[PDB]
């Protein structure tokens, strides 16, 4: 079981320095941004990360929640992205949860961050190019030292 303890504001970006953020559509996307662009876009860009108590420990338990039409959470539900219009709640009930990601440090840098899904092992949050866009997927860890699997989380210390 899960129990929150607490959220705090902060800016997601890939390895390229692309920045998460959510287009009108409510797709979970990467561009490249400035101070600037990332400032203008705010309600789109700044995501609510907020840690959990895990009665199992095996990584640092998240959720990922921004501010649009209303409070929306990242799920990975069926092995698919998607907000889900939710807050994330004060309490979780199983060892799983569709909400619930395992924020990593990678052994490479202190900087770079993993999340895997608690619901789906081996299964991680990643940066895919579809077309001419980058979406926020689900997938399996392809191979050894991938960076499209790894992120910078931005909340300034």
């Amino acid at each position: 079981y899960f129990g929150k303890l607490e959220s705090k504001l902060s800016v997601i970006r890939n390895l390229n320095d692309q920045v998460l953020f959510i287009d009108q559509g409510n797709r979970p996307l990467f561009e490249d941004m400035t101070d600037s662009d990332c400032r203008d876009n705010a309600p789109r860009t700044i995501f609510i990360i907020s840690m959990y108590k895990d009665s199992q420990p095996r990584g640092m338990a998240v959720t990922i929640s921004v501010k649009c039409e209303k409070i929306s959470t990242l799920s990975c539900e069926n092995k698919i992205i998607s907000f889900k219009e939710m807050n994330p709640p004060d309490n979780i009930k199983d060892t799983k949860s569709d909400i619930i990601f395992f924020q990593r440090s990678v052994p490479g840098h202190d900087n770079k961050m993993q999340f895997e899904s608690s619901s789906y092992e081996g299964y991680f949050l990643a940066c895919e190019k579809e077309r001419d866009l980058f979406k926020l997927i689900l997938k399996k860890e392809d191979e050894l030292g991938d960076r499209s699997i790894m992120f910078t989380v931005q909340n300034e210390d």
